């Protein structure tokens, strides 16, 4: 599993579940082409969004939709999503872990990734 | 000032100074048109991106090109920018702050609205 | 001003104010004396903390009151208190900012140390 | 497990490894008791510092000796280490994870909390 999404929640403390990813990858044409889809288990986590084979070399683009997330639990927040636009496998392949810590008014996004 | 962005280096300790930053404005067309742009002060401030007539609602997306702010210390970064999407409102006389965290591989932003 | 203290609430996207803060700087039989403290301002801010005769060189220990902050507001936080633990240098002039993000279950800090 | 420490690190996008971890409880003289202690893993966690049995109601205090580890990379830090304070099984046994994302100047912390 070459990309997982794992998303949590400040205000509860407690994974975000339920939670959709929309992943898209750069084409030639610059634009974003849809590349993958899902969404946040019990656990938080997104697994199974792609494989080594297709995970090839570009730039991605990682959106957690975090506002639906947050008005099903009654709460009106800042942003509408959360986008994590990075280069992979430039180097190679590599396993990346993109995580999202999620509050009304702030996010954050950090990656792991490893070899 | 209706919009202002700060940010931060959590490497250094200090502002992030030199920093571009582009703002759009969503459009009926589903797009992204170009609404005003500048680079980050010695305190990591940008002041005067926007007037009160002209921030209407809508849906804005401020980008931060903290890829080239890395490159530029020579530390390699993880994403390509950092993207921060929201919905202005007229709720009453508001001024909008976003501030962004940087390190490497991790952002984090938060929206500050005040009255 | 060498030391000021700034907290934001990333639930409400404010400042957070009227939370209290205690400073205290380590003592030589490795204990904690009370240095400074106050409440953060309208603006989330606390100024006046010290001057620059007093902020010597050594440890200093920053409690910020969250617990309080968050039962305030009804909402259920997970901490005791941030506290934020750091050795002030002297490098050459510097003033010290110690920011705080605050959530129920979450909280992050940074340093701005600028000259 | 009732209690596990997770640690990263922002700066490489990787688990923080080998990062000491105290952790204290508070007794009914005042004081902070040693409780547990230990070191990441290979996978940036800590786990087996205690049992259901042992993990009692109280207010505990989770240090993570983060200088020790920057300094080990080649890079001074700010703080002396972080430090999460919180009462835990106040309503019942609960399993805590406590994360921490790591730079050298800024740290985050949060706690996932099950039952
Ligand atoms: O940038 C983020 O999304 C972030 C993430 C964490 C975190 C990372 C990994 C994990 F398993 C649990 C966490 F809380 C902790 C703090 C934080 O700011
Ligand atoms: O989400 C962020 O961008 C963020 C911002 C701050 C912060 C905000 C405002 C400020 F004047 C100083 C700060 F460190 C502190 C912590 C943090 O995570």
């Amino acid at each position: 599993c070459p990309l997982m999404v794992k998303v949590l929640d400040a205000v509860r403390g407690s994974p975000a579940i339920n939670v959709a990813v929309h992943v898209f990858r750069k084409a030639a044409a610059d634009t974003w082409e849809p590349f993958a889809s899902g969404k946040t288990s019990e656990s938080g986590e997104l697994h199974g969004l792609t494989t080594e084979e297709e995970f090839v070399e570009g730039i991605y683009k990682v959106e957690i939709d975090t506002k639906s997330y947050w008005k099903a639990l009654g709460i009106s927040p800042f942003h509408e999503h959360a986008e994590v636009v990075f280069t992979a496998n430039d180097s190679g392949p590599r396993r990346y872990t993109i995580a999202a810590l999620l509050s009304p008014y702030s996010y954050s996004t950090t990656a792991v990734v490893t070899n």
